[PDB]
């Protein structure tokens, strides 16, 4: 019997005589496990890979889980379904602008940057000597336009043999892309997210997760994410996690603007989507076909920003097994996907860094997690921001739980922090995040006894880890200001912040009563500097802060 682990759509998981996992469209199948053509059921093998086309075309595109486009259907009560049609990933017809970066008679490698192709308005496509192929530039194209199946050079290699090149370039959606050397944790991914920059840093070349739950204003999170990071390219997978997922992909995307230029955000965009319509070996594909499209940018020397959030889409991509699907196995992929991320130098004759950081939503069951997509090789994750629906029912906003969050690049970004932006960034956040423990044993202990008893002491840290929260976490993604938060205002907000909390103690060591500091006119001023866009007014907070605090010290003993 045929175990029908697909319906007759879009791709299948082929299991043959000794070989297990392949995958077709037809019946004509693309295969990782390599064969003798023809097993059981009309079944003929081909070429070898199930892979990806890589040149100018990716911008702007939607995918389904093995890169073919669209083709979407009207409304229903869902209102957009979306399949994947068979057609080709980039198209044929465009004519592109080729600049040629090399010469007859230039030595290259595998990566080397023989063209340019100004793909969008924001983005510069590199073309490149696909990985393997090396000798001398015998035939370039000169300046010109072309669509993609023309050979703009050809190449010798020390054989003699000679290689046809092109704008794009095919790869194997399950092999990594390789690169030189993988680099160490070390550079900030910069999200102009106070929260996540100071307490919870992403790297470049890092993994992050959040909850995939909906509500908690995650994909106001995930929106500011896309739009700040300094990543130059955005790869989004999922589309299909709610019902009108796909309408607001197909009407609102192509609306969204790129802050940082004022050009559409999807002209460095590419989306992979994963729906209920599509068929489940597509969309285990999907993380694949994503991360090689990033893998392919970040070895132009991009940095790039994987962003998934498709768990259900993807995790119910669950099936029937007899045989032996694998125990310890499930999440040894998964762990293979999260392993290819990281900044590398690349590929290429000269010097060169790219990255991909990689953004997941996690989503066990519902609500409380067990064991689904969670804990297994866990600590592949190093970064986790918990959007929390408590935090956000009280409009604490970016609803990041700052005690049951966690990332472990914070020793690997504080050189960058201390020798470009500020030497005092990681003494700073050490002691804010003291600050908020203690306002939380605080917390609980008043719970229990009441807040009467306080010292005044305890009655300032209080005050202090208010402060912080209102005035430093919490951070306003709806205004034109507060939206992003470069890292010179970050460490001035901050240091205005600790100068505060470093007064406050001294006056309550030389008697200044705390309902007088609590009043202090300079705290207003601070309560807003988030919204200030002069850094140095900012700064200036730090004198008049010592200053307001000279007449108090004069209104008393001192």
């Amino acid at each position: 019997a045929k175990m029908y682990e697909v319906v007759r759509v879009g791709e299948l998981g082929l299991i043959g005589e000794i070989i297990r996992l392949e995958g077709d469209k037809a019946v004509i199948q693309v295969y990782e496990e390599t064969a003798g053509v023809r097993p059981g059921e009309p079944v003929v093998g081909t070429g070898a890979s199930l892979s990806v086309e890589l040149g100018p075309g990716l911008l702007t595109s939607i995918y389904d889980g093995i890169q073919r486009p669209l083709e979407v259907i009207r409304e229903k009560t869902g209102d957009f379904i979306a399949r994947g049609v068979t057609a080709p990933a980039l198209p044929r017809d465009k004519k592109w602008h080729f600049i040629p970066k090399a010469k007859v008679g230039d030595k290259v490698v595998g990566g080397d940057i023989i063209g340019e192709v100004p793909e969008t308005s924001i983005i510069v496509h590199k073309i490149m000597v696909p990985p393997g192929i090396e000798g001398e530039i015998v035939e370039i194209a000169e300046e010109g336009d072309y669509t993609i199946e023309e050979v703009i050079a050809k190449v010798k290699t020390p054989s003699g043999e000679i290689k046809e090149l092109k704008m794009y370039q095919r790869w194997p959606v399950r092999v990594k892309r390789p690169y030189k050397e993988k680099l160490p944790p070390e550079v900030p991914l910069i999200t102009g997210q106070r929260v996540i920059d100071t307490f919870f840093p992403q790297a470049k070349g890092g993994t992050a997760a959040i909850p995939g739950a909906f509500g908690s204003g995650k994909t106001v999170t995930q929106h500011q994410l896309a739009k700040w990071s300094d990543a130059q390219v955005v790869i989004y997978i999922g589309c299909g996690e709610r019902g009108n997922e796909m309408t607001d992909v197909l009407e609102e995307f192509p609306k969204l603007k790129d802050p940082k230029t004022g050009k559409p955000l999807m002209e460095r965009t590419v989306l992979i989507a994963n729906t209920s319509n599509m068929p489940v070996a597509a969309r285990e594909a999907s993380i694949y076909t994503g991360i090689t499209i990033a893998e392919y940018f970040r070895d132009m020397g991009y940095d790039v920003a994987l962003m998934a959030d498709s768990t259900s889409r993807w995790a119910e991509a669950l099936r029937e097994i007899s045989g032996r699907g694998y125990p310890a196995y499930l999440a040894s992929k998964l762990a293979e996907f999260y392993e290819r991320a990281g900044r590398v130098v690349t590929l290429g004759s000269d010097y060169r860094v790219g990255s991909v950081s990689v953004i997941g939503a996690v989503s066990p069951p519902g609500g409380d997690f067990s064991e689904p997509v969670v804990q297994n090789t866990l600590r592949v994750v190093k970064v986790f921001w918990a959007l929390d629906a408590d935090l956000a029912r009280r409009r604490h906003f970016p609803a990041i739980n700052w005690l049951t969050s966690y990332s472990l690049y914070v020793d690997a970004v504080k050189d960058w922090w201390h020798k470009n932006i500020d030497p005092e960034w990681k003494a700073m956040r050490d002691k804010a995040m003291a600050l908020l423990q203690k306002e939380s044993e605080l917390q609980e202990i008043v719970r229990i006894v009441g807040p009467d008893a306080l010292p005044e002491r305890e009655r300032a840290i209080l005050l202090v880890a208010r402060m912080l929260r209102e005035d430093y976490l919490q951070q306003d993604a709806f205004d034109e200001v507060d939206t992003y938060c470069p890292p010179e205002k970050q460490v001035t907000m901050m240091r205005v912040l600790l100068n505060f909390y470093d007064k406050t103690m001294e006056a309550i060591n030389r008697g200044v009563p705390l309902e007088e500091i609590a009043k202090l006119p300079v705290r207003e001023e601070i309560g807003r500097m988030k919204f200030e866009r002069d850094v140095s007014k900012i700064r200036s907070l730090i004198d008049k802060t010592n200053e307001q605090f000279e007449e108090l010290f004069k209104k008393y003993g001192a």
